[PDB]
């Protein structure tokens, strides 16, 4: 219209289900209103008449991480408008589709602790808490993906050659080490069943004699 | 509703037809939208989703200074709203009625010039330009009120006693002075036919030997 431009570059920013919709451009005499819906669903307004160029949609997508979502950003004129005729009203742009389950990014994992139990070392990776709520509790990464989530351990002797690997479908690894040694490990989460965004980044590395 | 309060103290600020609607309160997670209509007329939006606590309605009231106007201030939720249920929407408050012709304030007048033409002095008051538009020109105060506007001259000898008066229905006075003297004048506009807001404030005073 004569006082409004449609938003563009509607991109979804989601890591561990924390979901923000980002768009352009920084407004001038214009405010936005962001709406969300499951594909083919009712539309619901979340961020109202704001000058912000992003909207946190976590509270809604978390209602059912399996649903496919669609967002709509409206452009509204702001301030003392020309009057004369009448401000045209409601230009909006639809976001790309978002299936949180299949698309949220797996954040970088953290090794919680390792301990030597004989010739065996037990590596526990931290269970990350999410905002997915069920009953009166927040689900963890593991609680949400269940058997779909897998961890990979990379460990190598502080000295050399290659890194050996191990995988687990729980939050812990139990491995055989060359006794009385210094080993370093790092872990990476993976969702094998995904065609895209399958892996996370490696956790920082931890070593045996951390002193 | 659960996130919005209705505006209050809707007061009209108008001097020489420059008309601003002022209201309370300073918003928090809320924006306003101001609409105007002739009493019983169609509503038109002027200031959109703003955080401002005032709206300049001059461009509209000036369309017909004789009409009676009414303004409506809506309250709209702003920002990332609770979601959960649904933001209630549209609480609004109507302004008192405003008839510009009968109500705008007469601004302080300015004596443009005085000159001695014999035993006569001619005092000219400045014709104030307004935003009232007609064809391709801006009307002056005089052009709008015509015969309803009147000026009063107050003049007194620089020495003493009382101030004498004179009235005119044009922009100038022609008075008889005690020759070779020092006189001071001040002018005040008046619209006698008004029951309220009849007069303006006195213009600054000007004197004969301004040197």
């Amino acid at each position: 219209t004569t006082n409004t431009v449609a938003a563009y570059n509607l991109t979804w920013k989601s890591t561990n289900f924390k979901t923000i919709l980002e768009w352009e451009p920084k407004p001038v005499n214009q405010v936005y209103t962001v709406q969300i819906s499951t594909k083919s669903g009712d539309w619901k307004s979340k961020c109202f008449y704001t000058t912000d160029t992003e909207c946190d949609l976590t509270d809604e997508i978390v209602k059912d991480v399996k649903q496919t979502y669609l967002a709509r950003v409206f452009s509204y004129p702001a301030g003392n408008v020309e009057s004369t005729g009448s401000a045209g009203e409601p230009l909006y742009e639809n976001s790309p589709e978002f299936t949180p389950y299949l698309e949220t990014n797996l954040g970088q994992p953290t090794i919680q602790s390792f301990e030597q139990v004989g010739t065996k070392v037990n590596v526990t990776v931290e269970d990350e808490r999410t905002l997915v709520r069920r009953n009166n509790t927040f689900l963890s990464l593991r609680d949400v993906f269940g058997k779909d989530l897998i961890y990979t351990l990379y460990y190598w002797k502080s000295s050399s050659s290659g890194k050996k690997t191990a995988k687990t479908n729980t939050n812990e690894f139990l491995i055989d080490v060359d006794k009385g040694e210094n080993y370093c490990f790092s872990v990476q989460a993976v969702i094998p069943s995904r065609t895209v965004n399958r892996k996370s980044t490696d956790s920082p590395v931890e070593c045996m004699g951390q002193e």
